[PDB]
């Protein structure tokens, strides 16, 4: 298979296939592989990013995942001060989700390595491994429930919470 966006190496996990065929989607145990160190003496940290609004995420979401639903704030938390491995030898990689990670994560996905493009001399990354959680939260949880918190989920469309995704939509830069 091709090797990351560096083309400093092959890509680490084994992945399933996805809508977006151009890019890498991991399984719910790869992620679980992930989050219980079976890659820790080559993985030196791995960030997963939650892209649904916050009410989804506070209605339960993946431990340590950070919620990056808007891109300016994906941005700054990734590209403002790239996240670096301890050393050379050791990777930095990026799994991007949401509820169904259908549409809203691989929009997110796509956008950080534009942005990673453009801050950086050709091939070189910041991010040159990123993969996106297939089937997002909504086939995770029900897989793995104890890696969640809280052990719960909020769809988008929860007839409970209606105003606070329009507030948020009108959060974002384009629509
Ligand atoms: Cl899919
Ligand atoms: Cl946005």
């Amino acid at each position: 298979m091709e090797l990351i966006g560096d083309y400093s190496k092959a890509f680490l996990l084994q992945t399933v296939d996805g809508k977006h065929q151009d890019l890498k989607y991991i399984s719910p145990e790869t992620m679980v592989a992930l989050l219980t160190g079976k890659f820790s003496n080559i993985v030196d940290k791995f960030v997963i990013v939650d892209c649904r609004y916050p009410y989804e995420y506070e209605g339960g979401h993946i431990k340590t995942a950070v919620n990056l639903p808007l891109e300016r704030d994906a941005e700054s938390f990734l590209l403002k001060s790239p996240i670096a491995p301890c050393s050379l030898d050791k990777r930095v990689i990026l799994i991007f989700h949401c509820e169904f990670s259908s549409e809203r994560g691989p929009r997110m996905c796509r956008f950080i390595r534009e942005r990673d493009l453009a801050v950086n001399d050709y091939p070189s990354l910041y991010y040159p491994e990123m993969y996106i959680l297939k089937g997002g939260y909504k086939e995770f949880f029900p897989q793995h429930p104890n890696f969640c918190e809280p052990q719960d989920y909020r769809p988008m469309n929860h007839e409970a919470f209606k105003d606070e995704l329009k507030t948020f939509r009108l959060k974002t830069r384009s629509w």
